[PDB]
């Protein structure tokens, strides 16, 4: 295979390594390298702690971003001062349990997969070890996405294009953090101490908690997302074993391919869409109004609750044609 | 906005206001009131009671009807004899979290918010003060629906219009009532006391009781549905805070928007729908044959057991080519 | 009605009776039986025992196929040894509750049915004898699906021909097993004795194990899917009372219907899917890579550890252009 070969730096989510949308290059070998990191972390603004295992030590892996045609060349990473067998199983990839079963290594190996991007959208990648211990991987933070763009960019299926000015990649976690019999939440010294308590939960297919960017409040304060007023941002949303209902509060879904993938055209002018577990999607929105919008999943109870909620806050000049107060709050006469 | 204005006499769900359909009218200032009313209401026919909190008295509450760009002026009202703040938020709104953030009225006080209808569907509205208010506040009742048509009415994505006969707004909604140690639900003396239970309730994601139009046994007997063989009949569904799949028992859903949206073709032919939490969806059906249909979620678990079934009740000649019983039951030779 | 009569076979799931995707026969009444069977199954490789009811003595019931126009006549027999009342509702006809409300029959009787297939697709048929007993038949086992093909095959919307080379039913059966106060899964002596217990643990709306084909490891082993590479394989899959997110993983839905309905142009390209419960949807996949895939449901803890995973097992020769492991597992430099 004698392609020209192009390393790509990954970035953590939200935010999005640099890519081109529209491109002249032809196909590359674009290469990445993920770490895979086992790490108890802080979930929740209770110091609810969490046995965390990752790719490149973030919940949800970075977005990987290439062209239809290129090749993906991975390097996995699994250091000796992680305790469990990994692998990687992108649902964007073709043979082999999507490279589960070329990718399997040990505390203390690497391996290197290649895969040809056929076809187009976003996609999960995940950890798949075998058995039980799949489902355990991926709820335990290990999954992210991939994005695979046509070459000519993006385009709303009736022969115009659509162009970003910028992209964020939401990964949704569902966790599942067991309680004593007082009914705190349990912290425990390594994940394979966690596991017993972890599995009876999640077979009950309640999470406590689902979050985005691995916590409460990730996307909020100082790392609120941002936009501009007059800007297009697409907002990839992926979840790798639950059900998921974005919606952006005040505002929409202008082009929304809610399963995920560019070979179909977008639906226009949704309200709230439908991420299925084990898929990502992807919604795009030009921004109207300035002020603070929330992103969520549109069970409220798990918006509010459990920790699915995300910001945006967006500047530029209030539009009073699209909304007005036109009476502020009065007694009643 | 020097626009002509139009009032509108909303009528209690499933019942819709009179409207056009395709409109010769250009935008108009069309004005609804909306006058919140926190009360204690029986939801099945065992006598369990929940504190409810509405829109004009119902659940859902009402559907207000408008065309693409009309500007919809509400006058949102919160008497006195209320307990709690409460605002309103349109998934059909640009700007302010919806309302919200422009929106939020103590007892005593009534606002007026106005926002251009620039999107085309049906959309859920529902309140959401802040925090963890918004869920309770939308699992206590307060959420409807907005339509907004095109002025030209429906279409079929095909070039053929698609006008209804009647239409029906179902709104379902997820009841969290909590149980005492010997399993009876349990019964508050004003939302306050029911919201330590209630919320523990809510936050293990499994409802109590899942109704149409605020009740077990809302939509049958007396208040069944109603058609006639021959007529084409549209059914809007939301859900504020959950998933539904809705289904038309001997029916179909001949055109469906699921995701609810205007701007996109419907589907053709489903045997069963989905609408997200957080969206309202639209199905339109032709009558075939008369007799009794049930309209439900399909699980059936909650249609059956947890309060989810409405009734149609329709008259007309029955088809023997579409269906027949060939041979009644009989003993087996 | 003086129509050519055709006697199909049927024959058990995953397999489907033989039929023709295009055809030149006009419109015929297609004569099917079907068979109630209640009996108690082992549904887990520990022995946990069922009370099962289905329609010939398979979860699923068999998958019935016909073209569009065909008249569909059903006999159902409820022979003696049977304990309980049945009958059948079919969400492709039209009328009397699907059928429901002309097939209910005793233990010793049986009933015939006639539908007309006007709307094409693959649709869920049920038992529903009414009330509380809709969802317990169903959850039970007492659901399968009908195929209602155009006479003219199957299209992608773009004037092309898909034809399949093969077809496999997946029936995904979530079911409700009590356990007792230590813990362990109970046995019952008979479906009545069955009923306090499962239905209360059917309200709590959580199974405690989701199979395909009624049993955990169903459609592994010897009886896993199988197919070569360069074969189209239609995959049905229905879920009558819950939703679903079918995968293959190692693949991709080339052309999927996940609403399950032909009048609509397929889907491309996709990851994962979704089966509303109540309905039956079908993805197609032209293989590409050998070996093993597996096929699941994507919450991942519901395909590991409660039981809904199948297996293809495909031969041909592996295209390292697609995929390859670059680098074996090797020690980190
Ligand atoms: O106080 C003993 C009494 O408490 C229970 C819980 O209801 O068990 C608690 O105490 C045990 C002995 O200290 C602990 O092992 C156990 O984990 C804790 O729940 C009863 O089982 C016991 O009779
Ligand atoms: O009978 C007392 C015994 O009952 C429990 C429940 O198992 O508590 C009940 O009685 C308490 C005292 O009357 C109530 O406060 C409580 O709400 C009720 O559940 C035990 O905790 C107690 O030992
Ligand atoms: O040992 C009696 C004590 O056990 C409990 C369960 O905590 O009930 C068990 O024993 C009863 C009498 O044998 C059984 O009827 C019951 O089903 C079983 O759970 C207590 O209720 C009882 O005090
Ligand atoms: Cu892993
Ligand atoms: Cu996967
Ligand atoms: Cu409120
Ligand atoms: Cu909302
Ligand atoms: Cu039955
Ligand atoms: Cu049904």
């Amino acid at each position: 295979l004698k392609l020209p070969r192009q390393k790509v730096e990954l970035v953590a989510p939200p935010f999005v390594h640099a890519h081109e949308q529209a491109t002249k290059q032809g196909p590359k070998i674009v290469e990445f390298k993920l770490t895979i990191e086992e790490k108890k972390v802080v979930i929740d603004e209770k110091g609810t702690t969490f046995q965390a295992m990752t790719f490149n030590g973030s919940m949800p892996g970075p977005l990987m971003v290439v062209h239809e045609g290129d090749y993906v060349e991975t390097t996995l990473v699994n250091p000796a001062t992680n305790t469990m067998p990994h692998n990687i199983d992108f649902h964007s990839a073709t043979g082999a349990l999507g490279g589960g079963a070329l990718t399997l290594i040990n505390p203390g190996e690497q391996v290197v997969l290649r895969w040809k991007a056929t076809k187009t959208g976003v996609f999960v990648y995940h950890c798949a070890p075998g058995g039980p211990m799949i489902p355990w991987h991926v709820v335990s933070g290990m999954n992210g996405a991939v994005m695979v763009l046509p070459r000519d960019g993006l385009n709303d299926g009736k022969g115009h294009a659509l162009k970003y000015d910028k992209v964020y990649y939401v990964g949704e976690q569902d966790m599942y953090v067991p309680r004593d019999e007082k009914g705190n939440f349990k912290s425990y010294d390594s994940p394979g101490e966690a596991f017993t308590d972890t599995e009876e939960m999640m077979k009950k297919l309640i999470p406590s908690h689902v979050v985005f960017n691995g916590k409460v409040g990730a996307l909020t304060g100082k790392n609120a997302l941002t936009a501009n007023v007059g800007e297009n941002v697409l907002i990839v949303h992926s979840q790798a074993n639950r059900d998921s209902r974005p919606h952006l509060i005040g505002g929409h879904g202008d082009y929304v391919w809610e399963t995920g993938k560019f070979g179909n055209a977008p639906e226009v002018g949704l309200e709230t869409w439908f991420i299925r577990g084990g898929s990502a999607g992807a919604a795009m929105y030009k921004f109207m109004q300035p002020g603070i919008y929330a992103y969520v999943t549109h069970n409220l109870i798990e918006a509010a609750d459990l920790g699915a909620t995300a910001h945006f806050k967006v500047e530029g000049k209030w539009n009073d044609d699209l909304m007005t107060q036109v009476k502020a709050p009065a007694e009643i006469p």
